[PDB]
């Protein structure tokens, strides 16, 4: 019926839940208009369609680990929670995960979903091949090794190349992670010490309510002195939640307690499992150089942000070569905004935000809200012409192109 | 707002999600009318209230394992999926789980939730102590060792004693379980071999559509073959109890050994339905009336199968818990996962109840039924005892909604 | 003390007439205890150093329309404070039995009325200003000091001398009050909850002679006990036999202003129990009614809502109040209380801090979850133990 | 989001763009607080509101000409760029145009926007009637002919009467205009020859950087040479490209591709602040010299200043109410803090010349004094209360400056 938040009521005629590869290939082939439905953790109409919603949650939850190549072959309908548990048990890990694990692996990689860390990509960077059902109904495989020229536009694809059934991931050895929350770092500390703070851990989040002159929280996640303590931030005495009033229970165990990578790198614990959300979201991704400038630009309109914000989160993400990846050929600073659920009021505040950041050539998070018109947005991605070439090659009728992918990427 | 099936719209004024014991104690105390809210996997008006709905999902998720006594202190908002995973990690298990893990431990035990298994009781049986917030707002502990007279009425409580915050669970060593599905057993094979079948593994499920003369599926889970010999054929790939639904949802089959918490339920940890498209009722009968009852239903299989997804038949050992459906009688379980027409199932239930009447059938407290109070109560010895415990720990009836008033507490 | 069973062993009795003067006295005196009205019955207000009244201070009463709160002199009595609050068209939720009781003295001990959804008077407090042992002002408020403010109000005057308390107000309201005579004692076994909920504030008066509740006072904001066999009173009544009805607030259902209705207007003990033990307790007490009734004027049963104030008797549990206005024979009463505390022990009872009791410390401290937090707040605000007498040392602070 | 400059961040709740009169009238009637948004070419908080910002650029762009009366009925949301090009096509013209065409007609007229020329008023004088949606949502027409007592209040209104949908303009025959730039006139030239200079063309503009005592540039626009006695494409600001500006070097062209300084195609956000003071024309030289005396404080934080002339009108809050006028315009550099210092000073040195500020550009002139400098303000306050008792269309700006006691 709706997206996780419940602001997007899907206008689809039918919701198909194929129980096999064969049953999917039939649904895709016979349907004139398809958009794959993963986890519903998007806030825009990217997943909307007047035709066929198709889930892949009901296919085999394959997770075949090849010990020789250190790579897992895994079902696109599978979520990061499950995938991680299974990978971890077998003694394998991924380099990073998003804020909660209950997010669909293909759905995440489609929109350029990311964690934080200076030397760590968006999650799609771990992908080394896809198999997808084309608009026709047959399996195509695109892999880095085999298809150098085409693979990089395959992964962060807005699910407009077809339905991905199995993604190959490069694995690392399973690892332990400790996480501490520091409170009330002074905002001015960023002006001279931004690079030192975000490098002070494997993955660092800044949380600010854009009220006053203080970074409300700083989450410093280390692979097994703290810099942000030196700079005025006090360690938190107990468990904490990024948002004011929301329970610490939900969140991954903090207070410096080492635990497995997959119960630490996300902000939310394997158990949390919210059936629904009461928030909106927008995230702008800038070149890393514009962090401070951009911080200040936003400091200038904090009086419009703070009223309708739950929390804003600031992260770093290494550059990839993935054509519609927000991290395409530029190390990045992430300006995320978990809003309160008033779309009208957030839409005003986003047009404004987009004006004050415009000098920093900001790319919006494909899954989160934005108002950046196509002309401007397309100019901010070099390889947008090469991706439109691949979408017409693999989907000439534009089966997998709803209004959103047309408007933002495909239409002239 | 609603139950997981969505047939029950809670008519509550407030939905509290306290983040601390203190915050809970304040909400309980100040609210003149409370019903706790766990996982929402009930289908009747048990969890409904005009007063204050109260989750405990927001309290610290304690799983404190005490190696010495081999027990686990666990938060009442926690669900079996999370609890199990954590218990398994530390190298511990429980004896049984329900069909899907993502059910709340306090809400499961509060209704008499159960698996299958000859020598295995309802899940509430692994409970040795409960700490709860009284209608007053203070903590009370009831344990088997400290309160032998009263503890047996406190676990399977319909949440009418107050809000349980922690539950002590006797553990076992973590164990491996293999699972095999068998297809199209002859219905007559039960008549002389029911007990031989249900005992053919640690936990055993019979799934029939109540169409014609076959048992669609038989699931035989073993701690690390009868029904083959009796004319059922091994399934060659993965399978789901209901026709149409995907095998993918379900725990790994084909006799492949796995961890207990990834086998004893039908549904794998990853399957996480946010909503359901079904109703439910389950009748629990003394084991001797298995065949007698099997036939008595077969006599109205023409009114069942129309509005039915699948019916599940299981065994449950006896316990001593006053409102447990397995209260001092080894049990045969007749489960019905209906299709979501409440008006139509209610009519089929009136009937089911009438034909099963001679077997003194106790309904599952969480699932649908229409068995009136007078009759329901007479099927429970220790109903007068529970009514006293409620009055002792909740004189004002704070935790007594119209459901618990009408079925157990009112005269 | 207003009873006269406690002779204050203080060297000096100061009555500062200015904040400045009070601040001086506190600073210069190495041992202080504040004196309200003297409506305690125990050794709580007693000290060998300096008694300090605050009755002479400016009776400030600053009603802030916006937040709907008042700022009032700790020395002010509820009678006086009420009259002023009422004239401005404001009220407090509840008042104790007589208004001529000091506001900071009341809140320090866990003073309370009756009412199912009504707290002790200390719950109406949002902030305190108090002179420390050093002579400077500290403000503790709920808003500004979440962690600490709950130890501060019901304090046993062991943190400093409170000068001004901020109260949350309601709109001023009328109240009617009817006394019913001779309810059957059995009527509580099934209808306790229904009776105590039959008004805004309800009181049960029993002489613990036979099986009758002598009187039941039912106070309503502008019904069960009539139907359960108690008869309406023909004319004005007083809770104690023989004492004149003239002393008591107007009854016979004549609507009146809250402050002329919620109060009713000897030694005293009160035990405060989880509300669920109301009937169980009421029997345990009937089971020694032969030792009570001889030395008793009247006993008063009331209900009080839970709060989060660390040494409130209502700390984290709705409450049934069992009060005993005794005949002034302390030696006799101390025998009765020792037995009473034994029969009531299973109901984990808390004593009214400002009334008599013999519950040993080790036990009394285990019936308060947040004693250690209150002990660390007194050592934070008064490390010298200026405001620590023998009472507060014995019961709460000493190790 | 912001005004064209970006110094004003709109603190509105809703930004509406009605696509019909019906839809506007609905937005107005249901909104308790409204301010219309034109082109955002203001620099103060005149357009600002905590209520409802309402563009009109999405209504029918009507341009209904009556050959008989030689008058056009035009959509308020229309810009001078568009409106001109369509007026011209039909073989009609307006007497004058502001510096660029991409300013909203009703936005222009609401603040008393103007060009240069001795015998031509501010743009608002060409308006003979308005239809506006009241705070109730119904249409009211005020016209000079029908409502003599009230109409003069209605045009230069500060958008405080209602939302103007259609304005009736008096038109002329379409005319050609040539313009020429002369460079470095001596400032002393003005001392005896100001009047002769500003009368030397249809419109004349004097650009000075307020460095020394020269006029950097004199733009002389003639319908189809005095400043020569006392020649150059060129941009009024140092460092900005000439290509942005209308075609000069005496090349004849249509009025609308000429009278503005900036060509139909430019279409730029901005990087400047603005103030303009409008003095009775006789104080030209006295004021020019009074400013030359603090030209040390000005020239630093200045792009360019423009001095122009404007005819008198009878429009109640027109800067040109009952007096021929000399315009001292300043395009400042974007440092509001620095400019607000210079304006307190400028407003003191010009005080004897009874200056009126441009309603659309910056000023620090206190209300009591500003109000004294308009005779008819008492009558505009009586009209606003007549058309908008609840003050739906009155923001902080209009209340502070004009309406509040
Ligand atoms: C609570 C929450 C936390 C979040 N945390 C983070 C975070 O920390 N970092 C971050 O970067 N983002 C984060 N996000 C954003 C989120 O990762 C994106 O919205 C994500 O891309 C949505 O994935 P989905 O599958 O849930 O959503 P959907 O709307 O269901 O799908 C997203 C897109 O993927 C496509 N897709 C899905 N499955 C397939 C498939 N098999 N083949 C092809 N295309 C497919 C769909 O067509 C659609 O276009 C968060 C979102 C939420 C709600
Ligand atoms: C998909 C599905 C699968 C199922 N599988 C099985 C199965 O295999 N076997 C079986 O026997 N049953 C099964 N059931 C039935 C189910 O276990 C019961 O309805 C059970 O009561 C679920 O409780 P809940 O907390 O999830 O729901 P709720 O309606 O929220 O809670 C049930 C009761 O528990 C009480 N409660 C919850 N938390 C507390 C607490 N902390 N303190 C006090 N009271 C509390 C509530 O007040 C309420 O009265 C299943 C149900 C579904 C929907
Ligand atoms: C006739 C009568 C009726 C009563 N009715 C009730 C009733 O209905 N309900 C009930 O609960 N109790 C009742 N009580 C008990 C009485 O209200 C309490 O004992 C109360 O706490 C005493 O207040 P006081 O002004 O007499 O203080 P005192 O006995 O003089 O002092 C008691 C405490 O107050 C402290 N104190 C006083 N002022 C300050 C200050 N400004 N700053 C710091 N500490 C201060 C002292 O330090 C001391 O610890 C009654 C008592 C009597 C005599
Ligand atoms: C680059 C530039 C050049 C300029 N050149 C000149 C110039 O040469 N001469 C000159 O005199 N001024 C000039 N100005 C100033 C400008 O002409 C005035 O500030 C003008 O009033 C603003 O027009 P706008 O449409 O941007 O108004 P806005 O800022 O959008 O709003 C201004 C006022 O118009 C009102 N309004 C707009 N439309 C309506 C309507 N339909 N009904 C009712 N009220 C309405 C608004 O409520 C507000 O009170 C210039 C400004 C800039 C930025
Ligand atoms: O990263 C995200 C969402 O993309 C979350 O951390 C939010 O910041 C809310 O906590
Ligand atoms: O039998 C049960 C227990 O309630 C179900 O979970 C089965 O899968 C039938 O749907
Ligand atoms: O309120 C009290 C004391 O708390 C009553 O006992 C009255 O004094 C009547 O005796
Ligand atoms: O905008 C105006 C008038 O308001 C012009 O003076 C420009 O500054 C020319 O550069």
């Amino acid at each position: 019926s709706t997206n996780w938040a419940g602001n997007v009521v899907y206008r689809a005629s039918e919701l198909h839940r194929p129980a096999s590869l064969d049953e999917l290939r039939r649904v895709v082939a016979r349907s004139p208009k398809v958009r794959v439905l993963g986890s519903g953790h998007s806030f825009n109409e990217i997943t909307d369609t007047e035709g066929a919603l198709v889930s892949l949650e009901a296919l085999p939850p394959e997770v075949e680990i090849d010990r020789a190549t250190g790579t897992a072959r895994v079902a696109a309908g599978l979520r990061y929670g499950e995938l991680s548990a299974r990978l971890h048990a077998a003694g394998y890990a991924l380099p990073n995960l998003a804020s909660l694990p209950h997010i669909c692996v293909a759905g995440a990689c489609a929109t350029g979903t990311h964690g934080s860390g200076d030397g760590i990509g968006g999650l799609a960077g771990s992908v080394t091949a896809v198999e997808l059902v084309t608009a026709d109904g047959d399996l195509v495989t695109l892999s880095r090794d085999a298809d150098p020229d085409r693979f990089p536009g395959a992964v962060v694809s807005l699910g407009a190349l077809g339905a991905v059934v199995t993604m190959t991931l490069r694995l690392e050895p399973a690892f332990q992670v400790r996480q501490r929350v520091y409170e009330n770092l002074p905002a001015e500390a960023l002006d001279d010490h931004f690079d030192e703070i975000m490098a002070s851990g494997y993955s660092v989040s800044l949380f600010t309510d854009w009220r006053g002159d203080r970074i409300r929280q700083v989450w410093v996640k280390e692979r097994v002195e703290p810099v942000v303590a030196a700079l005025g931030a006090t360690p938190a005495d107990g468990p904490r939640h990024p948002v004011p009033g929301m329970p610490a229970a939900n969140c991954t165990e903090q207070l410096g307690v080492p635990g497995p990578w997959h119960e630490r790198l996300p902000h939310f614990r394997l158990g949390f499992t919210p059936s629904s959300g009461d928030e909106l979201q927008a995230e702008y991704l800038l070149p890393r150089r514009h962090a401070v400038a951009a911080f200040h630009a936003l400091a200038g309109i904090a009086d419009r942000i703070a009223p309708v914000l739950h929390i804003s989160e600031i992260r770093t993400v290494a550059a990839d070569d993935l054509w519609l990846s927000p991290f395409h050929g530029r190390n990045t600073v992430a300006f995320h905004f978990t809003w309160k659920p008033d779309e009208a009021a957030v839409r005003e505040v986003l047009s404004l935000m987009e004006e004050v950041l415009a000098p920093f050539e900001p790319r919006p998070h494909w899954g989160k809200l934005f108002a950046i018109p196509p002309k401007v947005l397309r100019s901010r991605y070099d390889r947008i012409g090469d991706f439109r070439a691949l979408a017409r090659e693999l989907d000439p009728s534009g089966k997998f192109a709803n209004a959103f992918v047309a408007h933002h990427v495909l239409d002239d």
